[PDB]
């Protein structure tokens, strides 16, 4: 007979990514929230809140995943395909597996985990209509309430242990920087260098952590037109001497993202290029000093925009000055409170980890046409910000010969 | 606060994946569906449905995207950070760019593409709550109705251009195969082996295809207990001879997924493992003979289950026998009306592309503990099915000496 749910407690639970106290403290806070709002349970569906509160980063493949938090339990809800793996990772009190063998066994693992509730916490910014229709009909009485906004402002501030991991990741993003430069060669295709820098960083992650999963780490190396978009995919484009290049290296550790992005030039850079690179570096140096406790996001933006207006390129600009770090990727995560944009009145506090990442982009046509961008990570402390990114920027270094 | 929407026509339109006629055929069948439903526009927000229809595969990083499809238009809605890259990919009539500079500019660009509707068709299995509440507030006069079910069933039957694409990708997965075998040494870490395979594949895609974007292509290469869930993340475990191994190699080409998966051993396989591999290989060669037009998914599950039950192992199956190919990856797509599951009664039809990947998994400590899995892809045609997976399976060849 084909059961709807099981348990697969296979092999031993791994050494987790953060201490037990770290997890206990995040799970404590979130429950002080539930309790304050008379929310019986949270059901998380998103990669990044599952990961943040239990150390399990799931693989969706178009199956649903869940983490159900009550005052007493933390229960991960995985697919039978994953075997014992979700259980050996979860920092929580249980793991219930659902199977393929009937439709919507997932909502039976859920109702298993949380047999009754008058008020349930869901991620409005992540749960879809069909799944919400589903969950509401397993609990027609419950009130379903957002929790995502309250949990994002709790992830907005980093722990010390979070800061140490973001330091190690910025050290690795530094190594993938150096392996970009080594690989970098006239007539090199973009994908050769991106393979090279990827292997250099997976291989340092493997090195620094023992019970580490090696996932999703990547490199975007962009050249010539392909620098016109800060997330444009790797292409077969051969690098020529003098072309504008963009180095972007992203170690992914345990769901934790860090980045190194850097304008570079092979052999030379022309003076129409050098002079726009030197305006972009001047706004980057300025924003470094603007990252301080007590600074409001909105104001950092307007302060910085005056520099680009002084130089007649403010229109070249393409995206916010910086965002928040933490557990996020290109496909999950990101604390929307946390963005360096013209209408975000958020004040920086100690503990936050923000980037500084000015960009200008000049279309094809214009002298110096191409994307320029430099990206550092700062940790907000007492007294200022500690910039953790040590690879050099700007023309004094990044014209490679 | 500076503009909200703009256009960037930067550079030239790339050479698309498919033929213009392939994109005209897809958008003509979508429009015949919307007009028969009297739905004024579809708004797609999913990776898969935007890729399917317009050949633009976006990078979220926590920004929303759209494809708005009318009887006359196809407009993509991409963020200012990507500059010109969306428009160069979009097989459509317009691209509109929204900026970061004020909140929910994205909505301002959709109301720009689609100034008035009465009934707008959206994806319930993808769209989130919060966005759906913002959309509805834009268009209070308008009925939001699901199109993702209509679209999945359209996607389910591939054209011949899609077939030839999926042959290409299975060829390159057979190249990623042989690089696993190249790389396999005693006491090789999992990650090294993954890295050597996926470099093999990146470079193959980059030969074959022109105008191609090199993204997402991975390997899972699992040893010992890490073979206990098919989607399990590379670790730094080293391979011992005799360990049970799993090779899984996934070329990701223009949003088109294919995969090779094979049990293998280095130098020898115990008795207990051999016995269990030969069962799983037996159920695989039966599943290959059941895949044919007319067949029900339900009857296929339930015949192979009889085989496994004859070897008293059925209780060790972990997931469905296989699924539908097309535009998907680990983080998007998958045609849920296409699954080789016990209660699914879709009938296979020519042009479907499915897998056959039986698995059993025995928990540590039982004799022949580990995960066993073979995985081929089959094109369904008018007479049977063509199996595109050419790498060998079973012990005759996958005991690597
Ligand atoms: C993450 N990304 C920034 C953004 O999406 O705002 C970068 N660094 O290009
Ligand atoms: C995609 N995955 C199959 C599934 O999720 O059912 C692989 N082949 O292991």
């Amino acid at each position: 007979q084909m059961p709807k749910t099981l348990r697969i407690r296979n092999g031993d639970k791994v050494r987790s990514t953060f201490s037990a106290q770290e997890y206990a403290n995040r799970q404590a806070r979130l429950r002080a929230h539930l309790a304050a709002e008379n929310i019986d349970a949270a059901i998380f569906t998103s990669y990044h809140n599952i990961n943040y509160y239990s150390d399990f980063l799931y693989c969706s493949f178009g199956r649903p995943y869940a983490l159900v938090v009550t005052e007493d339990d933390v229960i991960s809800i995985s697919a039978n395909i994953d075997g014992g793996q979700p259980w050996r990772r979860t920092v929580g009190t249980d793991n219930i597996v659902y199977t393929d063998w009937q439709r919507d066994n997932y909502f039976a693992a859920i109702q298993q985990a949380l047999p009754k509730a008058r008020r349930i916490g869901i991620e409005h910014d992540h749960l879809n209509l069909q799944n919400r229709d589903k969950l509401a009909a397993r609990y027609p009485d419950a009130e379903l309430v957002d929790v995502a906004a309250a949990c994002m402002r709790m992830r907005m501030i980093k722990s010390a242990e979070e800061h140490v991991m973001i330091r190690h990741g910025a050290r690795i993003a530094d190594i993938g920087g150096a392996a970009v430069v080594e690989a970098l060669g006239d007539q090199v295709p973009e994908y050769e260098v991106a393979l090279h820098a990827t292997q250099a960083m997976v291989r340092a992650i493997a090195d620094t952590f023992e019970d580490v999963e090696l996932m999703d780490t990547w490199t975007w190396f962009q050249s010539g037109i392909n620098t016109d978009g800060a997330h444009n995919p790797v292409t077969t484009r051969k690098v020529n001497k003098g072309d504008i290049l963009s180095l972007n290296c992203f170690p992914m550790i345990a769901g934790y993202y860090t980045a190194l992005e850097r304008t570079l030039f092979l052999d030379h850079c022309s003076d129409d290029h050098l002079r726009l690179w030197q305006v972009n570096v001047e706004v980057h140096e300025a924003g470094l000093k603007l990252i301080k406790p007590g600074a409001r996001c909105s104001d950092i933006a307007r302060e910085l925009n005056e520099i680009f207006l002084k130089h007649d390129v403010l229109q070249y600009r393409t995206f916010g000055y910086g965002h928040s770090f933490g557990t996020l990727s290109h496909y999950y995560g990101r604390e929307a409170g946390l963005e360096l944009r013209e209408d975000i009145d958020t004040v920086l506090e100690p503990g936050m980890v923000v980037s500084m990442e000015p960009m200008i982009m000049l279309p094809e046509g214009l002298p110096g046409a191409g994307g320029y961008r430099e990206h550092d990570i700062l940790i907000v402390n007492e007294n200022g910000a500690e910039n953790i990114t040590k690879f050099p920027y700007g023309p004094e270094k990044n014209i490679i010969r």
